[PDB]
């Protein structure tokens, strides 16, 4: 879309890309909060998951499970943390709906 | 009893009380009992789960319909400034409850990093 991470969607921008299918795209976050810290996104521009349709649940959900494989992949046997942040409370810092997995390091709580 | 013997798949049962939100075939919205934010609550799936490492390949849709859930909830309870949702994974996720889970945080400013 109109973001940055619709530029590495793109190509047109750099980014250690983890894992791509036909429907989504894993890279490693450019300012990483954890030993691993790594986002999924999918290819079509929703802008934050507030606005996402009931028909994109399967989208969604193979975010998640992109996440777990790409998580066992890089390691993380210890477990991880999933994050979706939605608008400016939730610290939503790109409009395009993404996916954090954090892990390699003990996370806490409260989350943020 | 279907579903678990977990203290969610309990609440899923009527089996112990839950202050609850939502609830569909596939899943129940509840609010936490140690609120960590002004609203927090928890987005289920009825099928017992365990983590979400071990989630199947068609366990898809059912985890993206607990982010659906999760966001018209959000819309329902009025967090129109946002929210965060997360989910934790074993032990460096701090998972305390086997049964998977979508946590959703609102109310007030959330914070990076996200613990
Ligand atoms: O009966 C319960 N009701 C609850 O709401 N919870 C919450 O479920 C969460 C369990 O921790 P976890 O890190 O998400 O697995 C935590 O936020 C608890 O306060 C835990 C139990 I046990």
């Amino acid at each position: 879309g109109d973001t940055i991470f619709g530029k590495i969607i793109r190509k047109e921008i750099p980014a250690k890309i983890i894992f791509e299918d036909d429907r989504c795209l894993a890279f490693h976050d450019i300012s990483p909060q954890a030993p691993t810290h790594f986002l999924v996104i999918p290819k079509k521009h929703i802008s934050q998951i507030s606005v996402a349709e009931d028909d994109d649940e399967s989208l969604l959900g193979h975010l998640m499970i992109v996440g777990k494989k790409c998580a066992a992949d890089l390691g993380l046997n210890k477990g991880y943390r999933m994050v979706v942040n939605e608008g400016s409370d939730g610290g939503q810092s790109v409009y395009h709906v993404h996916l954090h997995v954090l892990g390699g390091r003990q996370m806490h709580w409260p989350p943020g």
